[PDB]
């Protein structure tokens, strides 16, 4: 019956034999503290008391780290703007962006950066913002979002998994191991990481999430794919399942939302309908890449995998930047279309589609930077009109913006409603009274400790590390197969291999990575090479103004088009533009004077929008804004000099799907796999044959930049195009002995 109760600022208080937390400090048991009463009166009643800048600071959600004290030496503590967000702008919702790790040796407090935190630190940091929150006049308690967390970069203290799309591929591979299929997984795979995950967050006080993606990489020209899990939309679906039904629990409320105190970490899935189709892969964090096209007519098939999480019960939603051209609305009148507009603005996509088609009951967060940013279809209007825009649209809380006053403002001037506004309330407020946070809060640091990183969470992590390599091509050769490899031997290694990890499997190693001033020894007479090898844009020197680069008739022009729904075309959007004249520096279409470029230094990622469909090896050697690692004329040189290029083991991270072209002559090397992140030890472990491989792709790879350029960016695969694929979806060889 009773739930532990913890308060470090307001009191407790008994009544009929029970205890509850006084958080308005009147001395009795109001309706909302009363945790016996179902939520809807709870909320009701505190609804009923707060006043309406109280209820505007709900609708706001922004970041606050954890800071470093440069005297006391102790790192955790509470950053400059906490009293601001809280006080003064009466917000309850933040993101936590620091890295949770420990710190090396000599790490002292300096620097504008973000300082790394222990999980302990990190407990003690969230635990004081909850301090800090229960102290406010009605002691609503606070939430923390963040991004993902648990996946090797190729984080921290947490425990370390592959790659979204290494998830899916291992799923894909033990349903394959299991059935002789690869359709849409073995979701124990999916569950085993998303417990481990929902753990660790938990035990620092992170009881949110801003994730997982639900979008889908049929669009290869797109730089998130990196953060996808499969371009196939069932899979998608199976897998956003399976991850509410693991952190946030099974146990539905009366509303249809998967909230208990069980609930471990809240998601909100993004970004919704699904920012897969773009147009030539362009990204919506950008002014030339507002637009979201649909050649296939795959619309539905894309808000799929969101349409099952929301049935399973998501807690929350994010629409995307995207704006949708010329798409149909679902279940409306003939001819009609949604809005070109950015998804969170419109009412047609918020509140008919999300919520009168798909039955979602929760709450919706904007993506950071709608108002201020990215207010695509609204580059004329003001910040007050777009604020209005994006809450009257069905968006309840807004990412990245602060400032409480415009929407007390916007009140006074009848722009919003103050029923609207208690709508918002009621959906923020819902899942913090379901998930148990206003009878208990906080967490215990040293319990972080003994939960992030635990020896069984990182044996999980582990083992789906190396169910995720997929095995592509495995010559025979004389002697059998290149992998796996034989006992002993004289190893070449280029690219991101550790020489002592390797050397201490059994074999001699030659390190082909030298410096950039230092000769580099040929790999003439080894038995073998292993090549790890990626593509990485450099894209940080493009200016949107600049006659170089954005605004130079030499880069051609931006194909895309979007006509306004006043008629007019979106600004640098009419099909005939220089690349940089969407970009407001150059149109500068709303209120305000020089305003500054949104699009320089491509800081989000993606190559220079002219280079978008250079996907393949040898395109992207050449390219400005690409970079093959390590380069392709050093991989190149290398395959020459072992002679026979079966002895060559290619390693690939697939961060988009690259294309192998013929002319690169990659498709040579004896063996090639796609790696989603693995410890050395744990590819050295597949590669040595200790453990076959079993992963399957989760996505076609094509064979030439044509198929790139042809295949549809809403469709999955390359089956309309006129060279096909390389390798399909659900492929995979293993060691057949
Ligand atoms: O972290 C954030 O605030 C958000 O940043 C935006 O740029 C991204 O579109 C979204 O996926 C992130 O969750
Ligand atoms: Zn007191
Ligand atoms: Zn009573
Ligand atoms: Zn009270
Ligand atoms: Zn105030
Ligand atoms: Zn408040
Ligand atoms: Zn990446
Ligand atoms: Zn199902
Ligand atoms: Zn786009
Ligand atoms: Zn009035
Ligand atoms: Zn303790
Ligand atoms: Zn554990
Ligand atoms: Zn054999
Ligand atoms: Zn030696
Ligand atoms: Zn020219
Ligand atoms: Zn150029
Ligand atoms: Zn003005
Ligand atoms: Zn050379
Ligand atoms: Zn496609
Ligand atoms: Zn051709």
């Amino acid at each position: 019956e009773q739930p532990e109760l913890e308060a470090r600022v307001k009191e407790i208080i008994e009544v009929d034999g029970y205890q509850f937390r006084d958080l308005n400090d009147n001395g009795e048991l109001d309706p909302y503290e009363d945790w016996r009463l179902p939520t809807p009166e709870r909320v009701a009643d505190l609804v009923g008391q707060m006043s309406l800048v109280e209820k505007s600071g709900l609708m706001l959600i922004n970041t606050l780290n954890a800071a470093c004290d440069p005297q006391t030496g102790e790192f955790g503590v509470l950053p400059a703007q906490a009293d601001n967000y809280i006080n003064t702008q009466h917000m309850h919702r933040f993101v936590f962006r620091n890295v949770v790790d420990v710190r090396a040796e000599g790490v002292e407090c300096t620097g504008t950066g973000t300082p790394v935190v222990s999980p302990a630190e990190a407990a003690t940091f969230t635990n004081a913002v909850q301090e800090m929150s229960e102290a406010t006049r009605l002691g609503i308690p606070s939430l923390f979002k963040s991004n993902a967390r648990n996946h090797i970069d190729p984080a921290g203290a947490f425990s370390a998994f592959p790659k979204e799309a290494g998830i899916a591929a291992a799923a894909l591979g033990e349903q394959a191991r299991r059935t002789g299929e690869a359709t849409t997984g073995d979701m124990s795979v999916v569950a085993d990481f998303a417990d481990v995950m929902g753990e660790e967050w938990a035990s620092i006080g992170l009881r949110g999430m801003y994730g997982y993606m639900a979008d889908l990489s049929t669009e290869p020209r797109w730089y998130r794919t990196h953060e996808t899990f499969t371009e196939d939309a069932y899979l998608a679906a199976e897998i956003m399942e399976t991850l509410v039904q693991t952190l946030q629990g099974e146990e539905l409320t009366d509303n249809g939302l998967a909230l208990s105190p069980q609930t471990r970490v809240a998601l909100t899935l993004k970004h919704f309908p699904g920012g897969g189709p773009q147009e030539l892969g362009l990204d919506p964090h950008y002014a030339f890449g507002k637009a979201q096209v649909y050649p296939a007519g795959r619309f539905e098939e894309h808000f799929l995998p969101f349409q099952a999480a929301i049935d399973a019960g998501v807690s929350s939603i994010m629409p995307y930047y995207g704006v949708p051209v010329d798409v149909p609305v679902v279940g409306g009148e003939p001819g009609e279309t949604y809005p070109h507009t950015g998804f969170a603005f419109s009412d047609s996509i918020v509140n008919g589609l999300l919520r009168d088609q798909l039955g979602f009951t929760g709450y919706v967060n904007s993506d950071t930077g709608i108002i201020n940013d990215r207010a695509w279809g609204l580059e004329g209007n003001t910040v007050p009109e777009r604020v209005a825009a994006a809450i009257n649209g069905g968006t309840d809380t807004l990412s990245g913006f602060s400032d409480v006053s415009v929407i007390t403002d916007l009140y006074e001037a009848d722009l919003i409603s103050e029923e609207r506004i208690d709508l918002a309330a009621e959906r923020l407020l819902e899942p913090l009274f379901d998930m148990g946070l206003f009878e208990n809060p906080y967490v215990d640091p040293d319990v972080a400790t003994a939960t992030v990183g635990a020896d069984d969470h990182r044996a999980v992590g582990l083992d789906l590390q190396r169910k995720s390599l997929v095995l592509l091509q495995n010559e025979e050769t004389d002697e059998g197969p290149v992998l796996p490899l034989k006992e002993g031997g004289d190893v070449y290694i280029l690219g991101d291999f550790t020489e002592e990890t390797v050397e201490s499997y059994g074999y001699e190693v030659t390190n082909g990575n030298v410096a950039e001033g230092e000769e580099r020894p040929s790999a003439a007479g080894s038995d073998y090479v292993l090549i790890s090898m990626t593509a990485k844009t450099n894209a940080g020197d493009y200016v949107s103004d600049d006659p170089s680069l954005g605004l130079n008739p030499d880069h051609g022009t931006n194909p895309s088009v979007i006509i306004g729904d006043d008629g007019e075309p979106l600004p640098g959007l009419d099909g005939q533009s220089l690349w940089g004249a969407a970009d407001v520096c150059v149109h500068k279409e709303g209120h305000e004077e020089n305003p500054s470029c949104t699009d320089n230094r491509l800081r989000f990622g993606g190559a220079y929008p002219w280079e978008s469909s250079i996907l393949d090896f040898t395109g992207m050697e050449a390219a400005e804004s690409w970079e093959v690692v390590p380069s392709l004329e050093t991989i190149q040189e290398v395959m020459a000099e072992v002679e026979d290029p079966s002895k060559v083991i290619l390693h690939v991270y697939f961060r988009q799907p690259y294309v192998l072209d013929e002319e690169s002559g990659l498709r040579d090397a004896g063996a090639i796999l796609a790696g989603f992140g693995m410890t050395d030890t744990a590819l050295m472990d597949v590669l040595t044959g200790a453990y076959a491989p079993q992963g399957k792709l989760p996505f076609a790879l094509a064979g030439t930049r044509e198929a790139i350029i042809e295949q549809d960016s809403d469709r999955p695969g390359y089956d309309e195009t006129e060279d096909g694929a390389l390798y399909p979806f659900g492929y995979g060889l293993t060691y057949e002995d």
